[PDB]
């Protein structure tokens, strides 16, 4: 959720 999915879209990006 927070660093989780913040971190997820940032490599994803």
């Amino acid at each position: 959720a927070a660093a989780x999915a913040r971190a997820a879209r940032a490599a994803r990006a």
